[PDB]
């Protein structure tokens, strides 16, 4: 599993195979919605939305979702375990430590506006530490100042910059 974001609770899961239709469907209504919206940033223009290797994603358990009790999907989350080719080019020198790269948030925006997206990062750091593993990573466009503002308020720490983005982790603990 349970998170609550503004309020309000919703179930986690890992995807299934019989989930691909659906988030097939949310990640095209998501990237509509920012074409639609005008803020076009060129950072969503390279990394896109995964839906050509969904099935490895879904194989590989590198898709949560997160649902109401009634069972609308309110936001999935996509994740890499390991650094995928973009994560250890841009990473350099730590892309040899073990960490996940958080990849693609997706929120319904009748779910929007309650931080949900802290919740579903918090589910990644909550897995990352079950599983031993001391990094959350994630990159961001530089010119996008709120999203930028949103990873440090949900206390990740910048790491560096390059090719036009900036690097964000948070540390796993342990203790």
């Amino acid at each position: 599993n349970k998170i609550t974001a503004g309020g309000l609770e919703f179930l986690v899961r890992f995807a299934a195979p019989t989930d691909r239709l659906k988030i097939n469907d949310l990640m095209i209504d998501t990237a509509r919605w920012l074409k639609e919206s005008g803020s076009t940033q060129w950072s969503d223009i390279l990394h896109g939305f995964d839906v050509h290797n969904i099935e490895q994603r879904i194989e590989l358990g590198e898709v949560a979702l997160f649902e109401t009790e009634a069972g609308a999907l309110a936001g999935a989350m996509i994740i890499r375990k390991t650094p995928s080719d973009w994560d250890t080019d841009l990473w350099e020198d730590l892309a040899i430590d073990k960490a996940y790269y958080l990849h693609r948030i997706m929120v319904s925006r009748a779910f929007s506006g309650i931080s949900l997206s802290k919740q579903m990062i918090y589910f990644a750091e909550k897995l990352g530490i079950e599983m031993s593993v001391p990094f959350i990573r994630l990159d961001c466009i530089e010119s996008n100042e709120t999203l930028n503002q949103m990873y440090v308020r949900y206390g990740f720490q910048f790491s560096g910059k390059k090719n036009g983005f900036y690097l964000y982790q948070k540390e796993l603990s342990q203790k």
